[PDB]
C-alpha cells in the first residue's frame, strides 16, 4: 500500500490521473518523480520547466553541474538526480522530440528506464510540446513499463481522450 490516491487503474501496474505532476509530487513526496527532460537538462518549459520552478531553480543548478561533468544524455536515456523538495530522486528521462526530428522508436527505450525503479510518479513521455501522439505514448508505456507507474496528465481534455480510448 502506497500514498497515491484518486488514480484510474489501467493495467496490473499502470495507473493514471488528471493532475499536475508538480502538485502530485508536493502531496505524495514519492521516491521517484520522472522529468520529461531534453539531452541538455535545460528545464525551460512543460513538465521540466514546471518541476524546476517548483525547486526554486535548484534542479537546474544541479543539472548544469551534471552536464558539465558528464556531457549530454542520449535520446532514450536517463540519469538519476536529486528530487529536491518534490521527491527523494528525480529520474530525468529523454523521450524523442519529433518537433526536433528525433526517432519515435526511441520512446520505448525511454520508458525502459522506468523499469529500474519499483514505483514512479511520471508524465507521458514525448507528449505535449515534445510533439508526439499522447495516445501512442500511453500504449508504449503500458507495453514497456513493468514496475508500478502513476501517470499524471495535466491537460483535462487530453486526459478524457486517453482513458476512454485505452484499449
Ligand atoms: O498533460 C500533459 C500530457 C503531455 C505532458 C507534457 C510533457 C512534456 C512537455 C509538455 C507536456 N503533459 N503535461 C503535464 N503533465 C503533468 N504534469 C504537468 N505539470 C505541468 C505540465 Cl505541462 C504537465
Amino acid at each position: 500500500v502506497n500514498s497515491f490516491s484518486g488514480y484510474l487503474k489501467l493495467t496490473d501496474n499502470v495507473y493514471i490521473k488528471n493532475a499536475d505532476i508538480v502538485e502530485e509530487a508536493k502531496k505524495v513526496k514519492p521516491t521517484v518523480v520522472v522529468n520529461a527532460a531534453n539531452v541538455y537538462l535545460k528545464h525551460g518549459g512543460g513538465v521540466a520547466g514546471a518541476l524546476n520552478k517548483a525547486t526554486n531553480n535548484a534542479m537546474q543548478v544541479e543539472s548544469d553541474d551534471y552536464i558539465a561533468t558528464n556531457g549530454p544524455l542520449k535520446v532514450g536515456g536517463s540519469c538519476v538526480l536529486s528530487g529536491h523538495n518534490l521527491a527523494k530522486h528525480c529520474l530525468h528521462v529523454v523521450g524523442p522530440n519529433v518537433n526536433k526530428g528525433e526517432d519515435i522508436q526511441l520512446l520505448k527505450s525511454a520508458y525502459e528506464n522506468f523499469n529500474q525503479h519499483e514505483v514512479l510518479l511520471a508524465p507521458l513521455l514525448s507528449a505535449g510540446i515534445f510533439g508526439a501522439d499522447p495516445i501512442h505514448s500511453l500504449r508504449v508505456c503500458v507495453d514497456t513499463v513493468r514496475t508500478n507507474v502513476y501517470l499524471a496528465v495535466f491537460d483535462k481534455n487530453l486526459y478524457d481522450k486517453l482513458v476512454s480510448s485505452f484499449l
